[PDB]
């Protein structure tokens, strides 16, 4: 495929995953942007991946697509089967990843506002519970806060699957080559250069200062196996979030928790949703 | 073509040529490199573009290819016709631009050493006079110093056609937009991403600290037209070199001095070579 992918493959080989994401972020600034939610390229209409039973007033689940350049409307396919006849599961796309190619968001708030609009239109009057994995976990929380402060509509809950927020990212740096190697392993087709630029841009968004904590209760789902070696004397390698409502540990590692062990994640979410309703 | 080209086009549209060259330099570090002159991809054999008359001991002219990503073995075609029946003119390629694609030089000295080997093999025992335009002007002098100090073979002269060395580059930054538009206008084909990366890497080499002046006499050739608008209170907009042996002004601007007015450049060179011989 493209040169950015080739360069990225080399950087992951050289254990410089982080340095090249910075290049991707810098480079992405020259892509055409949208500065208002109105100006967004894509239809962010959420895709219905599971239907719950027939009713009322039950929360619907919204999957917030992660940052991975190999990602897309297939992240939640395996997870969603476990919600069939249990909950509606809607997957909302991340602006900048579609198809010309898609405009990039001018800042993260403009992307969130475009998602907030499509989510409120699709969910109707049902309460919404936001779910995201890894980078998507961080996006799920920023979308939660945006819905609350800017659209006056806080979600009923947030599910954070293996989040590594700023200040708790030491494991994610020690294992960066495993993380970089994971992106290339997950390729169904080659990662496009446009999507790699989108990924770098969003990675930079999420490293920035985003004060503002959602009111919504948090289910923290954590992998149980480390992704790489780790001396326990360094402290905890696990995913972290401040003051969760509930913590669930599931089999697998950062990656496999969402593949081979997706049902374990779904079971933790379903038990948690009943508890808070 | 490729995404680096797409981004670069947007950058010159947005008048951010300089910022995007910095991106190209950063991305170029993730390209395959050669760390010793032996390991060089290309043959670098100079191409004979003009023949002088039959002799002995007259200098041959060596054209040092510039950094332009749209460049190649055609930079000196129009200029060289004016040396036919006057001087041998050899055009030596710049390492990193050929064909797989070509390895990038790990530093500038490795590229210069690879060129030094091919030039000495080609020039035989004739004295050598290096010629370069703009960025190539800077490369010719770094090559002159390299030939003298590293290969014990100082050239007989250097011809610097419109050089803007560090510390005298203010006019060429103000006109960076015209430089970028010139690159795209000059495209015989689309600039490949590999060559844009090479161009960025060489630009970075040539901004860095390179003390050390060649012993060889310098003919400084200067355009007479500004490339763009210019407030005279900013000073002299013209190309600069410290303590030139001879200064020649020719019609045209930074660009057209080598196109429509190449014969005036050649006439300045031919008189100069006779004086110093
Ligand atoms: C999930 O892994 O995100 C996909 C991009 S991987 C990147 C190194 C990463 C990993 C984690 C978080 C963010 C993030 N990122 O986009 O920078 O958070 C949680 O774990
Ligand atoms: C000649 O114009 O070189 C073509 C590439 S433009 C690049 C920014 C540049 C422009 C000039 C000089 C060097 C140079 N460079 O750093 O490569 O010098 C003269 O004008």
């Amino acid at each position: 495929a493209g040169m950015f992918r080739a360069l990225f493959r080399q950087a992951v080989e050289d254990d410089r995953y982080g340095e090249f994401l910075d290049v991707l972020a810098e480079a992405s600034a020259f892509r055409p942007q949208f500065a208002s939610p109105e100006a967004c390229s894509e239809r962010l209409d959420p895709v219905l991946l599971a239907g719950g039973p027939t009713d009322e007033g039950r929360a619907v689940l919204v999957g917030c697509t992660g940052t991975a350049a190999n990602g897309g409307p297939h992240e939640f396919l395996r997870l969603s089967t476990s919600f069939q006849e249990e909950r509606d599961f809607l997957a909302v796309p991340l602006p900048g990843y579609g198809t010309g190619t898609a405009l990039l968001p001018a800042d993260l708030d403009t992307a969130l506002d475009a998602q907030a609009r499509a989510i409120l239109r699709a969910a109707g009057d049902a309460p919404v519970v936001l779910l995201g994995h890894a980078g998507g976990a961080l996006l799920a929380h920023e979308l939660a806060f945006r819905l609350e402060r800017a659209h006056g509509a806080p979600p009923a809950g947030i599910v954070l699957v293996d989040p590594y927020p700023p200040g708790h990212q030491e494991p994610i740096e020690v294992w960066s080559r495993q993380l970089g190697e994971g992106l290339f392993a997950g390729e169904l087709e080659p990662m496009s250069d446009a999507r790699l630029l989108a990924m770098g841009r969003y990675a930079r968004f999420l490293a920035g200062p985003r004060p503002g904590r959602s009111s919504a209760p948090v289910l923290l789902v954590r992998a149980s196996e480390p992704l790489g070696d780790w001396q326990e004397e360094r402290g905890d390698w696990r995913a972290h979030w401040d003051l969760p409502h509930t913590v669930a540990d599931v089999p697998g590692d950062h990656f496999t928790m969402m593949r081979d062990h997706a049902p374990a994640v779904a079971e933790a979410v379903l038990s948690w949703l009943d508890a808070i309703e």
